[PDB]
């Protein structure tokens, strides 16, 4: 099977939707995420004309290998899509109707830079590699674009899904490629980051801040350095859940930031020790009396600078 | 193969059962479930009728290829279910009697709210889309509808399997499409969580409560400081095994208000020692003497309230 | 192809064996194992009778596809078996010789009450669903029963592999099917545990004790402190390794227990702080030397006790 | 097709020969690993003999469906090798090449005794089942048996790769089988250990001995403690990436003789602090100035006797 | 179908051309990276040579299965790559130009010496195996080899993607195999390591060396031992993400010299306490005040020697 012969010098038109059923495996890590979804794909084909008198049918049902269907890939797939031909409608002007149902790993890059607060717009690219006969453009039938209202991607809002109407029309190897870009634009439910990593993080800073009000050179050395090692834990937590980035992140700066508060803290803890061992406990008081003005103060300064540059 | 012609204008009605052979892997994080079971259809062919009399035979056997089958699938599956066709029986009045035996991962939401004193409503939905030629309708046959004695959920007890026997009949993409809702609820096993996660949780933090009954500032700040660390190990253990909620949970705040407890406890052995260094120990015995009480009671009345709010 | 039919009324008799070549991944938490071995079937279908004389041989080789086969069906499998067929025989009377070679994950409940010192009886259910022409019951060979020597079940003993020779023959969606028993009998290799977790968890437990030949708050405090977080680290790395069970395990109730005596050790190190703060070292001193025999009695005697209900 | 059919009585020598392009993912856990090779075949089939002078040809090459091909089989596989057929010559005597290209998960029992130290001979079994017609016998062409130079497996030395050129000849199920064991001998790459487990782990040990030169309990009790759970954390992470074994391993058997020490280190530091107490320090003065050279000498001489029962 | 046959004597040259669409999944501890890419060939095939003229066409489009396909396959996979074949053209002098867009997971071997500072050369292998009638060599045709403007492998710089032009031809079981080399090279983005791993593990270790400016044993003890886990959980967390090397790697030296650090500080703090009992602070307080100057000196010069040597 050939592909449709044109009337005068026309490229063909194969106008397609996408109806997302599920979306489900949003990997952080990976910048992965999969879908279940319709695809649907029409165009003329006047060589499967008919007359539905003789035909005594008004739409004809063909198998897909008795009938020429044009080879529609996605760019940005892990592997080649898992698809199950749903129907194949002809009319009798030969307007093909095509219906698959397909599951696809698709590759979309992440922006980090904001998370836990981010949001994200994710890419589906359908493509088409003209032929040598004849050259195929890529359309967007509207009313063939679309989501179940059922589709949750879990810890995320789903707040549109739409297309680039307008496809890129490029040269690739010689050939005309006609792409297109289905957007899926969403956002982070940023709640349970709160009560389980922000919230635990600042208490076991604020604990560490109590040797502020403590003469007890050892039981400050233990506030400080235990709470450091639950900072390390908490560090390591996050960052296992998150992809290298070449950037620095907001959660990523806030993580960092607070080291440098506890390493001040050692040093507060240490210099105050030393004054005291040295019969000055006067001057290891007005260190100590500052910090604990000092160190809230600094700490709620630079949150409001960091919050300022990211957001 | 085209579908069964209608005597007058009505749609074809595909009786349909489920009857579930293994339930296993309900993975949380992912809100998965895998399900081996059958899948039985049932619908009138006029055109494979036959006279029992005159064909000798009582019920013919067809192969899937030779027959027209509903194209019957799977709404909330990762990817197309894995089938093999147990058997085709068709009755002289030409009613045909389909049977597969079929493998799927089922995405099902879960509500995590009174983990893990939870019970779920477990989906799946079956879909049938018409076709131009005559549309067709999903209905329960219950008589096909259940379950082995032997499936066994890890971990959960498996209370019904039934189905919503009045199908959900709407239009998508200018075609009628019949939905099944069939519900298979369970209720978790929630034992193992005492003598695992809860009694160590509240040991560790009645050990941080004997730090009332010392006046040792070093050996206070090492027992409510390492306790800390055990709970921070233990909030950790849970949430991993747990998908991040846009909702508070009940162990979910539970650990969180163990949190504020340790930090609550840290300021009293600070509010004590820093009493006993200005030589005021009588109002340093006074506090301790009333958290003793208060730290108890305030925790069992703060339980109270959360178990009353999610129960 | 249709069924071989009946001489009398008698159902058709399908001889079975199940041959292991390999036994691996046996997994707890999963509650399965993955198998590869051979399966036999041998039938009488006159149909395929010939003259050996006429013939000239005495024995007829078939391809799947040529002559009909009864569909043999496993129950307890994530997914159908991955099968290929090794060779069809069929002798001068009809009896057709099947032999093929699968894999298959195959689900089986353990009993893990007795952990690490448990015992299993793995399952393999056969299984066949009566057509409509003649009922189908299986049947065991016990001369094409058995295992190779080489089948080694990675930290398991394999005892025994044999068949429940009489089936289980029940009504299922108003068709006979006639189940069979396949049982593996497995024993755990508990030796590891020993040196790995229960000599490591019974030392940081005495280490704990040596609190009773100090006086020192301080150190005690830490002792019985630290030795705890060991005892949580020991607690999750079992637990991680097992499913969630709604009966207590003897490794559970020991693990639990010793929680116990970690609580008991925190109030006695308080106890005697207290009375030593208190002027009032003579009954501190009482205590401690009661608990010196106590505590190692109390464990000893609770150990008795458990390993009595378990075993 | 039938097999190719006896001279006399001789049974059918398939000679074979594996090529090993690839060597990965060797699991240590599952004692697994995965190979991509080239497996040869060669036989007489005197059906398929032709003139090369009248043929005008010296080779014929056919389609693996076109001919008859012995059914050759792996016997320890996960599941049955991903093969793709690169070609099959005839010559004008009859005898058939065949050549495929495969890929397969391979199970093959570990000797963890010497760990990390160890050597291992993988092993490979090729099989053949007779046919009714006539017997098959297996056969090593040498010429055909290799590895490629640049065959990896991360973290071990391929030593070489050789073939037991003697079959074993068995009954199976009343057939003749004929197998051949393929031996890859590999030894492990013991570098890193060394600066990541061994050495910090004995540095954390030295670290313990430093409190026979300290007279402040808390501090060793702190010092012997801390290093104890350092060492429960590398006892972790050495038995997580390793099987449950039956029998004691080098690396097992040191790890837990160390907690032997950290035992012993606890109770020295206990009757330290009890004579101290007790007014007895010149007793005290005189078993801490012992351990001082008897814990490094009973380690060093104990480290002898294992290395030399193991080695 | 058999391959064209030669002029002359020549072999038969086909000219290859890899274009990446998309690269992911590097995988540092398997040594593997996946890739998605387009595979053109072009060879000429006289037998399929036709007049424009007479055929009223320029090209003619072909199914793989009616003409000669060269079987070109890729030496460093896991598997055999999932390809689909997008176009088969022929020019009227025979020229055959195919298309395929294939997927692969690729074996190749790291370098983690200066890890995470390191570069990489990825490799894929084209090869062509030789048929008995007429040789096959390998070309690149530069002008269909390149990558996607997109192309993005998380945490890595791609730099560029070449083929060495001049094929590695060889002798292979008597027959000429043609090897051709396509390198992608590829650079690690440092950046994220710097404030996860570098700083917070050279803060804990600045924070061991406030002991050099204290006199409480028991507080320097806590410093010098609980800094040492946090170093023990840093080097655990690197050596996960890392392959077993049997030489030293960048991070691996300063994570093992460190160690040392930590063993020379516990001497020090150990030294300092034994001169302080022993009633000679006066030589205490001259090592210690050495220490000081001495630690961070010797740290800079190591990284500088260290540094040195790796880069
Ligand atoms: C009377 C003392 C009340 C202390 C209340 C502390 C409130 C902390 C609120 C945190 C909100 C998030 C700077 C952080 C250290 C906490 C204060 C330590 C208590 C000092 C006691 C001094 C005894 C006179
Ligand atoms: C430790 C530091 C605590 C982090 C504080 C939140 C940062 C922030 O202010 O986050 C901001 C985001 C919302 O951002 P957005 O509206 O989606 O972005 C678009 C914004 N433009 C268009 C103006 C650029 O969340 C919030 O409403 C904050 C709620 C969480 C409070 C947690 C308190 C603990
Ligand atoms: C004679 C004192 C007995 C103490 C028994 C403690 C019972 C705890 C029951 C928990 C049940 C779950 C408040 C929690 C701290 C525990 C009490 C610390 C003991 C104080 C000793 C004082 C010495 C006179
Ligand atoms: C510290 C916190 C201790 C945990 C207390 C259990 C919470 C609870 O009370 O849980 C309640 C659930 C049962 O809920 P249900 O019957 O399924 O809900 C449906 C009820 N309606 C429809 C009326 C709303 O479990 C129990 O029977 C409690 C047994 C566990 C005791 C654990 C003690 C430790
Ligand atoms: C003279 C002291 C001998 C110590 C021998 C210890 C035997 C331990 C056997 C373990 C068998 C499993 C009860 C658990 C603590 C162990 C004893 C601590 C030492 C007490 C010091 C007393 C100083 C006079
Ligand atoms: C902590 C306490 C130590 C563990 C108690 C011993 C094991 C047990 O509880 O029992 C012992 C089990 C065997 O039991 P079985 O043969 O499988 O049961 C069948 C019994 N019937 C038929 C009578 C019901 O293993 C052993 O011989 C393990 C010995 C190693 C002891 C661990 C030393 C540390
Ligand atoms: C002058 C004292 C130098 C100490 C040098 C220690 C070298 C350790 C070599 C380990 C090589 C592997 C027994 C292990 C404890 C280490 C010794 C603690 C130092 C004691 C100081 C006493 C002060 C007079
Ligand atoms: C503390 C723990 C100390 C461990 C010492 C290594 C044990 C050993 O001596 O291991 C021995 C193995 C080599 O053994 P092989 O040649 O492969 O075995 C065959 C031997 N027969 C045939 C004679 C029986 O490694 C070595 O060359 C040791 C180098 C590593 C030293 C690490 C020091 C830290
Ligand atoms: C007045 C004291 C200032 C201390 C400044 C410390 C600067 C650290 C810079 C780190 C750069 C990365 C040697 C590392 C230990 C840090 C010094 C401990 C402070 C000693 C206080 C003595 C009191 C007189
Ligand atoms: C602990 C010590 C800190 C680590 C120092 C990094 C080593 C280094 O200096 O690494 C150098 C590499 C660049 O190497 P390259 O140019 O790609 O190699 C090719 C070099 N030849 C061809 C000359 C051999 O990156 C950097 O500029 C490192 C910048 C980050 C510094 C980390 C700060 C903390
Ligand atoms: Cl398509
Ligand atoms: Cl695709
Ligand atoms: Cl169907
Ligand atoms: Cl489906
Ligand atoms: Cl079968
Ligand atoms: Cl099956
Ligand atoms: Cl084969
Ligand atoms: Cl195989
Ligand atoms: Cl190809
Ligand atoms: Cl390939
Ligand atoms: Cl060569
Ligand atoms: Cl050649
Ligand atoms: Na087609
Ligand atoms: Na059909
Ligand atoms: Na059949
Ligand atoms: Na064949
Ligand atoms: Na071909
Ligand atoms: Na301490």
């Amino acid at each position: 099977v050939s592909p449709p012969p044109p009337i005068a010098d026309e490229p063909l038109t194969v106008n397609t939707g996408i109806y997302l059923i599920e979306c489900y495996s949003l990997d952080d890590k990976a910048e992965t995420f999969k879908v279940n979804a319709f695809l649907s794909l029409s165009w003329k084909d006047r060589r499967l004309a008919f007359d539905p008198v003789r035909s005594g049918v008004r739409v004809k049902t063909y198998e897909p290998e008795a009938i020429w269907i044009p080879e529609i890939r996605f760019v940005n797939v892990e592997n080649a899509r898992d698809a199950d031909v749903v129907d194949i409608s002809v009319s009798p002007d030969g307007t093909v109707q095509y219906l698959e149902r397909f599951s696809a790993r698709v590759l979309s890059p992440l922006d980090f830079r904001r998370y836990p607060f981010d949001s994200q717009t994710l890419h589906i690219y359908l493509i088409v590699r003209s032929v040598d006969t004849r050259n195929i453009v890529l359309a967007v039938d509207l009313e063939k674009v679309g989501k179940n209202d059922d589709v949750f991607l879990t810890g995320w809002d789903i707040e549109s899904f739409t297309a680039v109407v307008k496809p890129a029309n490029f040269a690739l190897e010689d050939r005309l490629e006609s792409k297109l870009d289905y957007q899926l634009r969403i956002s982070r439910q940023y709640f349970s980051y709160i009560p389980n990593i922000i919230l635990p993080m600042l208490f076991i800073l604020f604990i560490s801040w109590t040797a502020f009000w403590s003469t007890s050179y050892e039981a400050n050395v233990t506030l400080v350095v235990s709470t450091l090692i639950a900072h390390i834990a908490f560090n390591i937590l996050v960052e296992t859940n998150l992809p290298k980035t070449p950037y620095m992140t907001y959660t990523g700066a806030i993580i960092f930031m607070i080291y440098l508060f506890y390493f001040v803290a050692v040093i507060e803890v240490t210099v105050q020790h030393y004054l005291k061992v040295e019969s000055q406990p006067a001057r290891a008081a007005s260190i100590t009396r500052a910090s604990r003005i000092a160190f809230p103060v600094v700490f709620l300064l630079a949150n409001i600078i960091l919050a300022f540059l990211f957001f």
